[PDB]
């Protein structure tokens, strides 16, 4: 049957009874007593940038492309984090290494297990999977892997098909993250602008309002990345507006809006596959078990909903083969998204 940890849970495998530390330890000293709040974010962002960083047309070419998930965004952070796609990321690193330090676990499994644990603070989000056995990178990523908010959607479809064989569909689905998401670094003049007005809540909301038609900038104007957005307060960047709307990605967007278990199976299904790039899956151990139970979204709302103000009017239908499903609208003026401060220091 079942492993029994020093604190009395249970556990598939012996190896995961440490990471109950590493978890009591985070959600009191890095997620602010479990809180879906800017370290959350940042640790959700990590993972991303730490996995991505791989190449086998590189590797394939006799050049170096990469680990994968090997924390090397950690091991080599005065390299990687300043690569331009990783700006803003050696806040969250420096945070998070005394931890590993501590604990005696390699960068890349604590960097895979507090994505997990940030996203089990997040209502919506799916039961997340945390699966060990990332030796520590002993050599930095190369630049020109993370994918940058100007760049083509060919050449961010190009760069994903690449790294994990990952279909323009599958990039869809990655880019929910941005459902619990903010900018500190694409606008100089403010930080934190979300990218949809529920960033402490996964949910679809990014999908719907990345679907609307751009009003005005949330704060300065002529940020390259940057596009107009619907809503005060909200970013939107160009390369997900125009992912929304390209004809090769635009149904699968859609599809999202008001279908709560497609976005929760395709986000957890994709987020574990970013976790385990540059890994054989069959060596990795599993320690799911170690990981919180996810908290449904409060409340009595639909599932998707307009932000106060709009209407199916406002809506920039994309999906030739659906139309747009006729939300309802929440009540009152419309109003200004909250900025989520980035962490002091
Ligand atoms: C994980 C998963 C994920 C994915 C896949 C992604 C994908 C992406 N993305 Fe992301 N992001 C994210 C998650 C993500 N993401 C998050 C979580 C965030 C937030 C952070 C904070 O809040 O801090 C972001 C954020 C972000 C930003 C802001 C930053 C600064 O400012 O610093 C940008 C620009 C981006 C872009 C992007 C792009 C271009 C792509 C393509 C693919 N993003
Ligand atoms: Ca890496
Ligand atoms: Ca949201």
């Amino acid at each position: 049957k079942r492993a029994t940890c020093s604190n009395g849970k249970t556990v598939g495998d012996a190896s995961c009874c440490a990471w109950f530390d590493v978890l009591d330890d985070i959600q009191q000293n890095l997620f602010h007593g479990g809180q879906c709040g800017a370290e959350a974010h940042e640790s959700i962002r990590l993972v991303f940038h730490d996995s991505i960083a791989i190449s086998p047309r590189m590797e394939a070419q006799g050049k170096f492309g990469g680990g994968g998930a090997d924390g090397s965004i950690m091991i080599f952070d005065d390299i990687e984090t300043a690569f331009h796609p990783n700006i803003g990321l050696d806040e969250i690193v420096k945070l998070q290494k005394p931890f590993v330090q501590k604990h005696g676990v390699t960068p890349g499994d604590f960097i895979a297990f507090a994505g997990r644990v940030a996203l089990s603070n997040c209502p919506g989000a799916p039961q997340m999977n945390f699966f060990t056995g990332r030796a520590p990178a002993t050599q930095p990523a190369p630049d020109g892997l993370v994918p940058e908010p100007f760049h083509t959607v060919d050449q961010i479809i190009e760069r994903v098909n690449d790294a994990g064989e990952f279909d323009e569909l599958e990039l869809v689905w990655m880019l929910s993250a941005h459902s619990v998401a903010a900018v500190n670094d694409v606008d100089p003049t403010v930080q934190g602008l979300p990218f949809d007005s529920t960033p402490g809540i996964f949910d679809s909301q990014f999908f719907v309002e990345t679907q609307l038609r751009g009003t005005a900038f949330p704060g300065s104007g002529g940020n390259q990345g940057e596009v107009e957005s619907p809503l005060p307060g909200e970013i939107r960047i160009q390369s997900d507006e125009t992912i929304a709307r390209d004809s090769r990605t635009a149904c699968e967007w859609q599809s999202f809006v008001n279908n709560q278990s497609k976005l929760v199976d395709d986000f957890q299904f994709i987020f574990l596959a970013l976790t385990q790039l540059g890994q054989d899956p069959n060596a990795m151990t599993d320690c799911s078990d170690v990981i919180p139970q996810s908290k449904p979204i409060p409340g009595n709302l639909p599932f998707s909903f307009f932000p106060a103000g709009k209407t199916i009017k406002d809506v920039e239908q994309a999906c030739a083969e659906t139309p747009f499903p006729t939300l309802t609208t929440l009540p009152g003026p419309e109003t200004s998204v909250q900025r989520i401060p980035p962490p002091p220091g």
